[PDB]
């Protein structure tokens, strides 16, 4: 059996912190396109606040930082994220020892999120080395990065898949 879905389609998400790794305005930019990527094979809708109570709440942050998963300096573990429930149900945290980029040094801030994501919407790791649901990070270009089958069939057996027209 596979673990719970949100059970709507509007979900919201609001950014908490910024990393100084980044632009401001580039975080924004990549955490939208990951969200865009499993808007384009589902029903659901994201959209971001800036005050009020947001589905998904986005955090940067080194060590222990409120939750049962401190994270572990630089390297290992880059992120996590719970999935689909209230208050940190499906909460998003990116580790601050990373070096979080738009390119293909450091950490991608981009394709990670598409993998924390997955979580937050209830996806869990998947074995296809292509899949943006494989456990380790590789890079690959934002222009060149496609979901894999396996992502897809995952996401759509938990949401369907829309819905136009
Ligand atoms: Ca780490
Ligand atoms: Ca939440
Ligand atoms: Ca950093
Ligand atoms: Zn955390
Ligand atoms: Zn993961």
């Amino acid at each position: 059996m596979m673990g719970p879905v949100w059970r709507k389609h509007y979900i919201t998400y609001r950014i908490n912190n910024y990393t100084p790794d980044m632009n401001r305005e580039d975080v924004d930019y990549a955490i939208r396109k990951a969200f865009q990527v499993w808007s384009n094979v589902t029903p659901l809708k994201f959209s971001k606040i800036n005050t009020g109570m947001a589905d998904i709440l986005v955090v940067f942050a080194r060590g222990a930082h409120g939750d049962d998963h401190a994270f572990d300096g630089k390297g290992g573990i880059l992120a996590h994220a719970f999935g689909p429930g209230s208050g940190i149900g499906g909460d998003a945290h990116f580790d601050e020892d990373e070096f979080w980029t738009t390119h293909s040094g450091g950490t991608n801030l981009f394709l990670t999120a598409v993998h924390e994501i997955g979580h937050s919407l209830g996806l869990g790791h998947s074995s296809d080395p292509k899949a943006v649901m494989f456990p380790t990070y590789k890079y690959v270009d934002i222009n060149t990065f496609r979901l894999s089958a396996d992502d897809i069939r995952g996401i759509q057996s938990l949401y369907g898949d829309p819905k136009e027209n």
